[PDB]
């Protein structure tokens, strides 16, 4: 027996009937009261001992919806004066069966705890004071409710941009007083209130509206909205920065704000039925779509088109004599001057007008005058490119032209009209001064996006008559892509043998070891029953390319080569050599691989033969006995060296010693880290021997402290950023704490990874996301470049940076880049490939300063998925790329969760001591590596979250197998240690997309499954299985990583900053151990060595790791910079 009004099953020992006051009166009666008299109209009163009920006499919620089902909700208690706060019945008339509720509201989401609970009926507004003691439990779990969405509302108003992981937190780590029945809030309560506490964050942002983004598009109130099956539309309750910049760097972010800068309704919700003072009715639905789609970018595109190939019209009919003595001849007759009405010579610029359609015009430089063969007067014409046509596009000087490697040779005729071409060239004093008509700066390379110093130059009065810059590009470039003999020795048949020869700039001799793809050669080669799904009801949504292998590398024992015609074909070059094993290429195979040195291989006396076409590059295989200084040094002392100690008999399969035949400064730059953290980007420099961090500004306290542990002698500014430029230039000394501000001069490089946030956005610009923008730290960063004027510059990113607002943030960094007169370009980059089990992708800009050389984006030293590998960039409809070729291969096998972190004593969940014994030696190369050769006893943060009771209890029950998740935990209850019990699931719905069970069993977990609408009360909390998985798992790919295990052949998905196992950070529990990740497993992930030091509680222990740029792409980047040091260091030597 249930209730015709209500529903409440009489059966329900939780049922009660509403008890009267002898004192009770009627409605009407009682608002006619002497005791009874902010801006409203109804009138406003005090209520106390409070009862709500059915027309049939049971107490009822208010939460539940009733009112809105129609249902008539009475009230009765002691009325009090709007003033009077005495909750006791002292001071009013009792009321009973008061007016049908019309509707309940909330206010109090601001300066105040005033979380007051409204009532209006068909009469009058009542502010709910204590309820009576029997309404007490009910009025309880509405409190609970309430309490909740204050702390989100809250938490939310002073921190948008959080996170799932940071509500979450928020949510565990607030105290409820002793008033709210229940000791913590944990996930569990928010996933079980997710509907009430989003309807209340909507409802907040209807009523405080400003033209700021709604508190419910937050990212972890998306994430809730998403995990949590959520209809969103309820309707409910009622009642600025600006970056320090340097003039040059505020006006070009200025001019693109007065130049450059100018519906899918759902239909089903409330708010999509909501007419119409009122100007919002703005879909929730949408809105998450477009939050959520604004998120994602568009990562296979054909290479960019060269301009000028293109077609010109001819002009002039006149008269074109020579002036003048020719300068030389060649067949063709140069000549230095030229009339065309008026005079024309060798290094005057010219405009060509193209085929009348999208007509631009074109621009070029005189590189060459003369008189063919045929009497045609002729002339070369290298190419300039303009403002716009470059990645840049909109963003540059309508003014500004950029040298490219663009010439091609044409008549006198398609010129059109001399033009004037100025070279704005860097000042005798450019790095101080930091605070028309055609102009050209710098030299542009369209497929690498490189904007770099030209050439200067020389002409020789050999080639003073023919001088291209274009021409000498193309010359050099082809000379070294060619395949060409250095020594020959005795030809053979058609066979001429070689003792030396090369290509790409590397000289391969005889005994040279060699790169090769894994084709290139080849070595001595070598159902599932049915699961109980009473037990394992989720199992059924289990269902439902890896990295290529490390170079084949070869020692050279013949060049042999072929022959054409008469002289040596350079076209076929072939290379005999003795095969190197690698231990995984042994039948040791996946346990050779494991405490193996990473770059360890195996003599063999093997033959194969290869073209110098598949060559890949050259490499140094040395034999560990004949060897000068240690494994260690030998190895950590330079790049593509490798070591064979024992040769292997493929045949045998055993290991003999070798055959005697297989036997035998740096300028550290003064560097300012902006947003420094806890310092993984100086480390991993510091590491590249090329820098010395003298200053590191950061903003938060523990990653500055944490810094200033692991640099000693580094100024660490614990400030923002702002604050500290606008203090050097106000012509400061000292900061507050008397610590030396960095001045011009000071500053040889200025690194930095700016945190997103601010910008983060993918859609077109706005008035308001362009203000945002505008006073950004990427401008405040900018302003940092400008004002000191480093040698060298790097701003690091998340990988997005590069498609952040329709790729706009990049061509105005860009922009400010060049005004400046910087040498600057992009790229991206795979933490994976540079030796970290983790699969993290950065877009980073590198900037040097003219008279210093622009560096080269490391190439990939461990081979990696290629799924993770996508580095291309496209701007305005172009795939850009970096110089990196290793699309592909690496010279070294792929780093595991394994090498990563199998050595760590095992802990349990909220392993809390901070210095523990290792009590065993590193397993891996990479451990030994991190561990370093000097023993050190303690371990430090081997420190992991203590999840709550419910969490331990689901990661006990993840099994150990690789790829196990949520999906493969039991359907069984779980005595959780506190009086409290996990419980089973309930299936009572049909699943009618997934069917029934191998028992016949359902695979519904809610009225949705069936198509129907979300039935709530249907929803569970505290089980094993989380309910909100199989509740919205078919619309989100089953929530695959959920609750899994990092795999020990595997990696981690993304920078862990907060382990949480229905987080948005992906695979997050231990292979093994009923836990998530240790902070020095992260730190690990990372390749931070084992004696980094962090500071603060866990969690900011967690963020420092998480934020960090890992040390190993630290140090790839720092070495491209090493080379350009050692390049401008001789070439500065001279006559
Ligand atoms: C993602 S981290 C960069 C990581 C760092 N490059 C490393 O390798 O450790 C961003 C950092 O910038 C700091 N930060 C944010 N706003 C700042 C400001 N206005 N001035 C200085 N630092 C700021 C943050 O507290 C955070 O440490
Ligand atoms: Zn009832
Ligand atoms: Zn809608
Ligand atoms: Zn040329
Ligand atoms: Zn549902």
């Amino acid at each position: 027996p249930k209730c015709p009004e209500c529903g409440q099953h009489l059966d329900d020992p939780n049922l009660k009937y509403q008890q009267h006051p002898e004192d009770a009166v009627d409605e009407p009666q009682m608002l006619t009261s002497e005791k009874l008299s902010t801006y409203e109209d109804s009138p406003m009163h005090r209520f106390t001992s409070f009862s709500v009920y059915c027309s049939r006499g049971h107490l009822c919620p208010v939460d539940t919806g009733l009112i809105e089902k129609n249902v008539e909700l009475y009230f009765s208690g002691c009325a009090k004066a709007i003033h009077d706060e005495n909750p006791s019945m002292e001071g009013g008339i009792n009321g009973k069966n008061l007016g049908p509720i019309n509707q309940w509201w909330l206010s109090g989401f601001d300066g105040g705890e005033k979380v007051l609970i409204g009532f209006s009926t068909a009469f009058a507004e009542y502010i709910l004071m204590e309820p009576s003691k029997e309404y007490e439990p009910i009025f309880g779990l509405m409190q609970e409710k309430i309490y909740i969405s204050k702390i989100v509302v809250e938490f939310l108003q002073n921190n948008p941009d959080a996170v799932y992981e940071d509500l979450i937190n928020k949510i565990e780590t607030t105290v409820p007083p002793s008033t709210i029945n229940v000791n913590r809030f944990t996930e569990d309560s928010l996933l079980r209130h997710a509907q009430f506490v989003v309807s209340q964050v909507e409802s907040y942002d209807e009523a405080k509206d400003d033209d700021e983004t709604p508190i419910f598009l937050s990212p972890c109130m998306r994430a809730l909205i998403h995990l949590a099956g959520v209809s969103l539309g309820q309707r409910r309750a009622t009642r600025p920065t600006k970056a320090t910049t340097t003039k040059l760097v505020y006006q070009i972010f200025d001019t693109f704000f007065s130049e450059q800068i100018e519906r899918r309704r759902c239909g089903v919700c409330e708010v999509c039925q909501q007419p119409e003072a009122c100007l919002k009715r703005r879909c929730p639905n949408l809105a998450v779509k477009e939050a959520d789609d604004d998120e994602e970018a568009d990562d296979e595109m054909p290479s960019p088109k060269k301009l000028h190939q293109g077609k010109k019209k001819k002009q002039n009919k006149d008269r074109i004599s020579w002036l003048g003595q020719p300068m030389k001849i060649e067949r063709t007759y140069y000549q230095k001057v030229s009339i065309d009405e008026e005079m024309l010579e060798v290094g005057d610029c010219v405009s060509v007008i193209p085929d009348d359609s999208s007509k631009p015009l074109y621009l070029a430089r005189v590189t060459a005058l003369w008189e063919d063969k045929n009497g045609q007067m002729m002339f070369h014409a290298h190419w300039f490119c303009a403002g716009t046509d470059t990645v840049l596009g909109a963003t540059s000087d309508p003014l500004e032209l950029f040298l490219v490697g663009e010439c091609e040779n044409m008549q006198l005729s398609y010129i059109h009209s001399k033009v004037k071409v100025i070279y704005k060239a860097p000042s005798e004093n450019w790095a101080m001064e930091g605070g028309k008509t055609y102009f050209f700066q710098l030299w542009y390379n369209q497929e690498y996006a490189r904007f770099e110093s030209p050439p200067k130059t020389q002409p020789t009065e050999d080639n003073k008559h023919k001088f291209c810059l274009s021409c000498i590009r193309l010359a050099e470039l082809r000379q070294k892509e060619m395949p060409k003999v250095l020594e020959q020795i005795e030809e053979v048949d058609g066979r001429v043998y070689c003792s030396s020869i090369t290509k790409n700039g590397v000289v391969y001799r005889l005994g040279d070891s060699v790169y090769l793809p894994p084709e290139a050669f080849t070595f001595n080669i070598k159902k599932k029953d049915p699961v109980n799904e009473t037990l394992y009801p989720e199992h059924y949504r289990k269902y439902s390319l890896d990295a290529p292998e490390p170079y084949r590398i070869g020692r050279i024992k013949e060049i042999h080569c072929g022959k054409k015609k008469g002289k040596v074909n350079e076209a076929d070059i072939k290379l005999r050599l003795y095969k190197f094993y690698r231990p995984e290429n042994t039948h040791r195979s996946y346990n050779g691989s494991y405490h193996t040195d990473i770059n360890m291989l195996y003599w063999s006396d093997e033959e194969a033969v290869v073209n110098f076409s598949d060559v890949q590059g050259r490499c140094t295989v040395e034999y560990g006995e004949d060897l000068l200084e240690s494994i260690q040094d030998y190895s950590q002392g330079g790049p593509d060296r490798f070591y064979f100690l024992e040769a292997y008999n493929s045949k045998t399969k055993n290991f003999e010693d070798p055959p005697n035949h297989a036997r035998s400064k740096l300028p550290k730059l003064r560097t300012l880290d902006v947003f420094s953290g806890c310092g993984g980007l100086s480390e991993g420099f510091h590491q590249a021997g090329i820098s010395e961090t003298l200053w590191a500004i950061e903003m938060w306290d523990p990653a500055a402290q944490a810094f200033r542990l692991n640099n000693p002698g580094t100024t660490v500014f614990t400030e923002d950023c702002n604050v500290l430029l606008k203090l050097v230039m106000a012509g400061e000394v000292t900061n507050s704490l008397g610590q030396r501000l960095p001045q011009k001069g000071d500053v040889e490089m200025l690194c930095g990874g700016p945190p997103c946030q601010g910008f983060s956005g993918m859609n077109r610009f706005n008035s308001r996301t362009y203000s945002k923008f505008k006073n950004s730290l990427v401008v405040s960063f900018l302003s940092y470049c400008d004002y000191y004027r480093p040698r060298f510059f790097l701003l690091e990113n998340v990988r997005n940076f590069v498609s952040y607002r329709r790729s706009m943030v990049l061509k105005l960094t860009l922009r400010c880049l060049v005004r400046m007169g910087y040498q600057c370009t992009f790229g991206v980059l795979q933490a994976g490939q540079y030796g970290v089990a983790q699969t993290r992708r950065r877009a980073i800009i590198l900037a040097a300063a003219p008279g210093e050389k622009l560096p080269l984006f490391p190439e990939p030293l461990h081979v990696f998925a290629p799924r993770a590998c996508q580095l291309s960039v496209v701007v305005d409809d172009k795939k850009f790329v970096s110089n990196i070729t290793r699309l592909s291969s690496g010279p070294f096998r792929t780093i595991t969760v394994r090498d990563t972190m199998s050595d760590l004593p095992e802990i349990q969940n909220g392993a809390s001591n901070s210095e523990i014994p290792y009590n065993g030696e590193p397993l891996s190369w990479f451990q030994r590596q991190l561990r370093g050769s000097h023993y050190q006893p303690i371990l430090r943060d081997h420190i992991c979250k203590d999840m709550s009771p419910l969490v331990a209890a689901r990661m006990r029950h993840i099994p150990l197998f690789p790829g196990s998740d949520w999906r493969d935990l039991p359907n069984i209850q779980v005595r959780l240690g506190d009086g409290v019990i996990a419980h089973k699931l309930q299936y009572t719905f049909h699943d009618v997309k997934n069917g029934y069970s191998s028992t016949g069993a359902l695979r519904g977990v809610c009225s949705c499954a069936e198509g129907k609408a979300c039935d709530p009360e249907s929803r569970q909390f505290s089980t094993l299985i989380p309910w909100c998985l199989p509740h919205t798992g078919n619309r989100h790919n089953h929530w695959a990583g959920l609750y899994g295990r990092l795999e020990w052949d595997g990696f981690f998905s993304t920078t862990v900053t907060n382990p949480e196992p229905m987080g948005k950070q992906g695979r997050v529990l231990h292979p093994e151990q009923h836990r998530v990740v240790s902070v020095r497993e992260c730190a690990r992930s990372q390749g931070f060595p084992d004696s980094y030091r962090f500071f603060g509680n866990i969690l900011d222990r967690h963020r420092q790791v998480g934020n960090a740029v890992p040390p190993p792409l630290a140090k790839a980047i720092g070495l491209e910079i090493k080379l350009c040091l050692l390049s401008s260091a001789r070439e500065s030597a001279s006559a």
